[PDB]
């Protein structure tokens, strides 16, 4: 028979020899488990292993899928010990009569959402506002103990203790009570997912039993102060507010739930990144360049090297995953390492890609119902760890012929020390002492396509009308800069906001990007930031060229209209299409002959097709007559003022449909006003959640209330970040930024401002 020859798995299966030789506790998954299972993505994604007692899933659909799927895979045995707790560490447990209660990880439903929504808000990128400062603090009261020494291991001088602090600190505990509870606090690595000694078991089960009744009196001190800061105040004040949701056990056991969920596996991913970037050096002096990549080069190293090599679920019912059957009551080890490894997703994926426009799709946070709620709060962590020691050690380097250990366990990776060497006299630090005043401010929560951008520099500050800049900026990286079409415009951070403007330079030259702005009289920050505060030299960052101006080529004419800086769009379609060579007509009307730009430039070229009206010499744009009555193959493209835009599409109502296009750099909206408007569900296909926005609330606040990625600039309806796809359901489009066609399609929607018309939408998300 077979079971004379190779193991047999529990559904009478042979095992193969690459399958029964996998070992989760040495050798090649302990070096580098995303390579050590490249045979798995390839001819085997889905096996039996019999040093171990799961399925091993391998590629990055099957392990998504997995964490979907709620019903069909239990997170029962998420933080089940591999090896049993013995009888005496389980007595040395009920010594301090220890009881913890499932805490989110473990809940199944449908104890488990209502939980995870109720104590959500504290999580989400604008709770975690408050607490950037406390972090910066820690970050830092660490960094200068061991300045000066040239050398230090991070990882025990700095990694692995900061982000047991924050912790602390997010839960609300007072600070005379902190110091004791980190005494207690203790790696889990091996005693969760390993296979310890007795001796170790027991050790465990000391500092755990005396964590929980110290911070049984902590609880109850922090009872009666319900309202401050920290999760665990929060806590009590929901307690109040729905006493069955949330109960005495839970938040007892909310309180070693929370700094667990938060200690290692973000001490083990700053290990893993500081590692990972100092291998890779030239990648490393990038960061120390400009920390504008640090946001997306911390979701790289996420998915390149996390702190999750694997996570778990138990099957409930009979299934089959890829072709191979699996039993009801079968434990899923779901490598979430070789995940971010599968080639059927990521592209180039042993490369480690700090710009990768993909690594926001890591599940190196896990996916769907329990995706880690304090996966921002480690993101910000991360960065700014990141931060600090790119500003003022950049020239650290790994002590060579350094050998890395990690922990025997299925689930955890870090390493236990990394050892880095600096020149002392050499910071920059000693001679600034500027760079510390600088602060970055964090970016989190945002996908890591719409954060990617190249960091210009401005080479040139020309002022060609009153209040307005012509800018000229240059990309460093000296790699060309992508074709645009007339029309196109750019997303420029003005400080601390970012705004769009048109670009009036040559597409020719694909060196630079010329914008002209306006300083505009009434500016809520970001035209003025443009003429009060840039100087050459300085660098900005700019998201590459989109365009919801585009022109159809094949119209018989176009006539241009044109008022103020609605010139910058326009003035380059009209030079599309003098190389082209076709008849157009361009009216260009401004407040003042001398506050109008570009009439040096439109009276070089396009100077027998022009026509100016200034405002002050007093003659002025009567639309009415111009579009008295229409011609089949005109088209106009427009661009200026609501009021003239507003008029003119008045004055072209007489014409067919698709006639009249323009781009408006203002928004209209809005009046929120839920009275007038209904409230729905969302459900989220890929996620497999549904989030319910009420009549009061956008589909984007909704959204990131559930801690979902999104990113959003304007938020009035004007800049198109916010677009996400559309699987069923007819949307109430309120955005401008898509054509009617392309609202007609109902293939896509913008999260900020439009809506269901009915009850429900299904959105790829
Ligand atoms: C980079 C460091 C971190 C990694 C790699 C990580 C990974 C995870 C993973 C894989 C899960 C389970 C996912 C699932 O079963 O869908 C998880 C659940 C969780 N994480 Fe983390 N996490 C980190 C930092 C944190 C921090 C700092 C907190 C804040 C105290 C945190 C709070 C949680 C909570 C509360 C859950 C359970 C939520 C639920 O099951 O609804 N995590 N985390
Ligand atoms: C030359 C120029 C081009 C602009 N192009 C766009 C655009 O293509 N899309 C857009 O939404 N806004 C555009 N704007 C408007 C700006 O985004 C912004 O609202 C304006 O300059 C004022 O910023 P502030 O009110 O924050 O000071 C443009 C403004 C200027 C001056
Ligand atoms: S955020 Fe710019 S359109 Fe929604």
């Amino acid at each position: 028979p077979i079971d004379h020859t190779a193991f047999t798995s529990p559904t009478g299966c042979p095992v193969s020899p690459r399958a029964a030789a996998f070992d989760p506790f040495t050798g090649p998954y302990q070096v580098d488990p995303a390579a050590s299972l490249r045979w798995s993505r390839d001819e085997e994604p889905v096996f039996y292993s019999p040093e171990l007692g799961y399925w091993v899933v391998t590629r990055y659909e099957d392990v998504k899928a997995v964490f979907r799927g709620n019903e069909l895979f239990s997170p029962s045995i998420a933080l089940e010990k591999i090896t049993p707790t013995s009888d005496e560490a389980n007595a040395v447990l009920a010594r301090y009569g220890y009881a913890m209660n499932r805490t989110l990880v473990n809940e199944d439903e449908p104890a488990h959402m209502p939980r995870r929504r109720a104590l959500m808000e504290p999580f989400t990128p604008a709770a975690l506002a408050h607490h950037e400062p406390m972090v910066r603090r820690l970050t830092r009261e660490y960094v200068d103990r061991f300045i000066d020494t040239g050398h230090v291991d991070l990882v025990d001088e700095m990694l692995w203790e900061v982000p047991l602090t924050v912790a602390l600190h997010f839960l609300g505990v007072p600070e005379e009570d902190m110091d004791t509870l980190r005494e207690y606090s203790i790696a889990h690595t091996v005693n969760t997912w390993g296979r310890p000694a007795p001796e170790q078991q027991v050790a465990v089960a000391d500092a755990v039993g005396k964590f929980w009744q110290f911070a049984g009196t902590v609880l109850d001190k922090m009872r009666k102060d319900p309202d401050g800061h920290g999760w665990m105040p929060f806590g009590i004040r929901v307690q109040q507010e729905q006493p069955d949701v949330v109960t005495d056990s839970y938040l007892h056991s909310m309180m070693m739930a929370g700094i667990v969920a938060a200690h290692e596996t973000t001490a083990n991913a700053s290990a893993n990144a500081l590692r990972l970037l100092l291998e890779h050096r030239d990648v490393w002096e990038e960061i120390c360049a400009d920390p504008s990549l640090i946001p997306n080069a911390v979701e790289e190293c996420l998915r390149h090297s996390g702190s999750v090599a694997a996570w778990r679920r138990l099957v409930t019912a009979d299934t089959t995953i890829n072709g191979v059957e699996v039993p009801a009551g079968a434990k899923l080890l779901i490598v979430n390492s070789s995940a971010n490894h599968d080639e059927r997703h990521f592209i180039s994926l042993d490369d480690f890609d700090i710009r990768r426009d993909n690594a926001s799709d890591h599940l190196t946070f896990g996916y769907g119902s329990h995706q880690c709620m304090g996966k921002n709060l480690a993101r910000m962590e991360i960065q700014i760890f990141l931060e600090e020691l790119t500003r003022r050690l950049p020239h650290m380097e790994l002590v060579p012929d350094q050998e890395f250990t990690y922990l025997p366990n299925t689930s955890f990776r870090g390493p236990d020390h990394v050892w880095v060497r600096w020149d002392p006299a050499r910071n920059p630090e000693r001679a600034d002492p500027e760079l510390l005043s600088r602060r970055q401010p964090v970016k989190i929560g945002e996908p890591s396509k719409n954060t990617i951008a190249r960091t210009m520099a401005v080479s040139g500050l020309e002022s060609i009308a009153d209040d307005i800049l012509l800018i000229t900026l240059r990309d460093t990286s000296g790699r060309p800069l992508p074709k645009w079409s007339a029309g196109s415009h750019i997303d420029v951070d003005c400080g601390a906001v970012s705004r769009q403007y048109s670009l009036c330079g040559d597409p020719h030259d694909r060196t630079t990007f010329q914008v002209a702005v306006l300083h505009d009289r009434e500016s809520r920050g970001g035209s003025r930031w443009i003429h009060t505060e840039l100087a050459v030299g300085a660098t900005l960052r700019v998201r590459g060229p989109r365009n919801h101006f585009k022109l159809d080529p094949d119209a018989k004419r176009y006539v241009f209209v044109a008022g103020g800086i609605g010139i910058t769009p326009v003035i380059a379609m009209a030079d599309q299409v003098k190389a082209a060579g076709g008849d157009y007509e361009i009216h260009y009307a401004g407040r003042s002959r001398t506050s109008m730009a570009f009439l040096d430039r439109l009276a070089r070229d396009h100077g027998e097709s022009v026509r100016v009206y200034p405002g002050d010499e007093g003659v002025r744009m009567d639309l009415p007559s111009l579009f008295a009555d229409p011609e089949d193959g005109t088209q106009v493209y427009s661009c200026g003022p609501e009021r003239l835009l507003s008029a003119l599409s008045e004055a072209t109502a007489h014409w067919p449909d698709d006639t009249l296009h323009v781009e408006h750099f203002s928004s209209t909206l809005e009046e929120l006003d839920p009275s007038k408007e209904h409230g729905f569900d969302v459900v989220l296909k890929d996620s497999g959640i549904t989030v319910p926005v009420a009549a009061d609330q956008t589909v984007l606040q909704a959204l990131r209330a559930a801690n979902i990625d999104a990113q959003s600039d304007c938020e009035e309806g004007i800049c198109g970040a916010c677009e996400v796809p559309v699987l069923d359901g007819e949307v109430d489009h309120r955005d401008l930024v898509l054509t009617k066609t392309e609202r007609a399609a109902g293939k896509t929607m913008m999260t900020c401002c439009s809506r269901a018309c009915g009850d429900k939408l299904t959105l790829q998300l």
